[PDB]
C-alpha cells in the first residue's frame, strides 16, 4: 500500500515485432517453432490453450508472417495491436487493411 503517483518503469515502443497467433490445442511447440522456423530462432510464449505470442527481430518479416496466414486457415496470425484492439480500444480511428 502506497500513496502518490510518480514515474518509474520506462515505456515500451509499439508492439510491432510481436505477432498474435491463435492455433488449436492439437498443435505443439514443435508446430510453432517449425512453422516460424522459416525465420529462425524465436521466442514462443504460451498464453492460453489456444493463445500464443511470437517475437521477431525485424519488422519486415511481419509482412510475410502475415501473408502466410492469409491463405492458412488452420491457424491465424495478426499484429499485436490488431489482436488487443478487439479486447480494448482507446480513442483512435480503426482500419482493417486485411480480411475484415
Amino acid at each position: 500500500g502506497s500513496s502518490g503517483s510518480s514515474g518509474g518503469p520506462d515505456l515500451q515502443p509499439k508492439r510491432d515485432h510481436v505477432l498474435h497467433v491463435t492455433f488449436p490445442k492439437e498443435w505443439k511447440t514443435s508446430d510453432l517453432y517449425q512453422l516460424f522456423s522459416a525465420f529462425g530462432n524465436i521466442q514462443i510464449s504460451w498464453i492460453d490453450d489456444t493463445s500464443a505470442f511470437v517475437s521477431l527481430s525485424q519488422p519486415e518479416q511481419v509482412q510475410i508472417a502475415v501473408n502466410t496466414s492469409k491463405y492458412a486457415e488452420s491457424y491465424r496470425i495478426q499484429t499485436y495491436a490488431e489482436y488487443v484492439g478487439k479486447k480494448q480500444k482507446g480513442k483512435q480511428v480503426k482500419s482493417g487493411p486485411s480480411s475484415g
